């Protein structure tokens, strides 16, 4: 179809100049070599394709309409105006944009295929960089090594970690990593379109370990990072981590669409700005409070989906829970509130504290930790 | 007379700076526990100011007799503080052991007395500590508010820095359980009876740091010029003893400046790499002077890869940008072979532990490139 269009693409450049920024920025005026990212496929219906078209800016190519105004090629950016090296992308696709988008994973795998094979410096061109090495380790054509546009398998959607956050069924992060792996691991061929989405395990553990960052587009006014669980299901962050040699958490960025000027923060501030707004926020917690039964299970889901984050990303920092005890379960005024209105998803919201500590992202005192085990024993006998 | 009154003054300015720090970081709780290190010859020369440090952590000022003798301490008020007293664990260097036994005396009298005052446990990190310790351990409170730690009389280090050295260490966990072995030694003012292994109480009192720091002057001495304060450092060592196996914020204060500037180690590190091993007035001066000029070269890379096995603060390029100075520029390789061909067989030793040890991640050419050097070499 048409995109990305013309207009989503001068905000996709926007947007990626100020990602390159912040990280040469906070890491010694260097470029990185890889970025993971997330494409949401309702995102790209609403925007003309702005996240996708942030993708093609990352690895300096330029979307081309036909005579039709169908957009299925590319041609690639001079590194003169482009300014800096290409950088690697590893492209985490949704069912939804699979479902709906595959003339654009085409355009995408095309693309990044053509900049690997560009005659260039590879410090220039890390895509090129990237490839040329996996070629070389996997024994395989650079075409085939430079494989970046991923997805669930046809029918398959999400990471299922969200799904073992909400039941709790899971023992450590090594487990929802593997899950990962194993369910979001197909490529896109354009070289091959009769494949499908195809499962290329060993490529894609080969270039989410050169990622140095990782990113997500959201609209936090409209839905936040904690108002739903499939951003953190998606969050690819810890995953990195685990895959490279040096176990080094790669830098994690969200870009905020809230006004016209979309905003890059860290995924540490992003979590910090939506505690404040909504978890943490006396306006917005009180306003569930309000609404009885219903507003605390919005709380205990707030706090699930929290915990979410702390899992995939270990971006929420102390803090956030340690501030959450204080408003929820040592003011005894909200405490009882809580446990009266809604006692069922009140025990699930201590099961979550005590989860929190048990998995390592809250530390607190033994005496907070004894209140809830007092409480949860309380709570059971009243239910 | 340490520490003196002016001692203390400073050693304020540079607590003040470092709590507002982390004060920030975690939207404003105080950390709980600082995990530091105190060296004898720092505390000589400025009359004691990174062991005042340790007294306005924990709140309490010095108290001179009439003979001008700084043998006792008493509590600043929790309300002329202004914020809680923030725990402490104590790693006082051999040197300092040596010089200042009397200040050890001192100090763990100090945090017994702070532990036992009657205060709010959420205004006394001491006190909230060392009340779940006594419970834990099945030990009175004195005992729990155990703190002022070293060596055993008449050693030295954590052979850390002698392991690196060697490059005789299998991994983190055996440095870790060195540094438990050897500077596990506490200081009993309640006993007088010299020195007492007190591990688990040490191993206690680390795992709630969620801070660490040491003073250095990094116009004199920067923390790559020596090997001893990587070997001291308890970074990761605090991290392995923690349930959440969260690494605690590392900060150095530096002295060079009237009042000390506090940057992370990480910046420490960034700083010192940009003014010696990748600043070219300096390791080109090195290539100046013969053999012992590369042996410097050698021992500061060395000294880098300490830092990342007791800490993990050494950024990925500091190795990257060695490599790109040193390695295949394409005369230095053969310069290093030509000057001093044991300390370039060291160097390339070093690059590869480096990579081996997951310090460093780089392209699979530039290992390869290290590789045909070492073969040529
Ligand atoms: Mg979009
Ligand atoms: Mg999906
Ligand atoms: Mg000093
Ligand atoms: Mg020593
Ligand atoms: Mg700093």
């Amino acid at each position: 179809q048409a995109i990305p269009t013309t207009a989503a693409m001068a905000s996709a450049k926007i947007v990626v100049e100020r990602l390159v920024e912040r990280q040469k920025l906070e890491n010694e005026g260097k470029y990185p070599e890889t970025i993971a990212l997330v494409l949401w496929g309702t995102d790209n219906i609403k925007t003309y394709g702005e996240s996708l078209g942030q993708v093609l800016w990352m690895i300096g190519v330029r979307p081309i309409a036909d005579t039709f105004g169908r957009v299925n090629r590319v041609e690639p950016v001079s590194l003169e105006e482009l300014g800096r090296p290409r950088i690697d992308v590893v492209v985490n696709c949704s069912g939804v944009f699979r479902d709906l988008f595959i003339n654009q994973m085409n355009l995408l795998d095309r693309a990044i295929k053509m900049v690997a094979e560009l005659d260039e410096p590879v410090e220039q061109n890390f895509v090129r960089k990237h490839a040329l090495e996996q070629a070389e380790a996997l024994g395989i054509d650079i075409r085939e090594a430079a494989t970046r546009v991923f997805s669930n398998a046809s029918g398959s959607y999400s990471a299922n970690i969200s799904l073992a956050v909400e039941n709790s069924s899971w023992n450590d992060e090594k487990q929802l990593q593997d899950m990962y792996l194993s369910r979001k691991s197909f490529a896109f061929d354009s070289d091959a379109p009769g494949a499908g989405m195809a499962e290329k395990k060993q490529v894609f553990e080969m270039a989410l370990s050169t990622a140095e960052v990782t990113f997500q587009n959201l609209d936090s006014s409209e839905i936040s990072l904690t108002d739903v669980s499939h951003y953190f299901d998606s969050d690819p962050t810890n995953l990195v981590q685990s895959l490279r040699k040096d176990k080094k958490k790669p830098s994690s960025y969200i870009a905020d669409t809230t006004t016209a000027n979309a905003q890059v923060r860290t995924l540490s501030e992003t979590v910090r700005l939506d505690a404040r707004t909504k978890l943490l926020n006396p306006k917005w917690y009180e306003g569930m409070m309000s609404s009885g039964y219903e507003g605390v299970r919005e709380i205990e889901k707030r706090l699930s989906n929290t915990v979410g984050w702390s899992a995939t990303s270990g971006q929420v920092d102390n803090w956030v829970y340690e501030e959450a005890n204080s408003t929820f379960i040592q003011d005894e005024e909200m405490l009882n509130r809580l446990m009266n209105t809604n006692p069922n998803s009140f025990r699930k919201m201590l099961q979550t504290f005590l989860e929190a500590n048990g998995r390592g992202y809250w530390d607190t005192s033994a005496e907070n930790i004894e209140k809830l085990k007092e409480l949860y024993s309380q709570v059971e006998d009243k239910i």
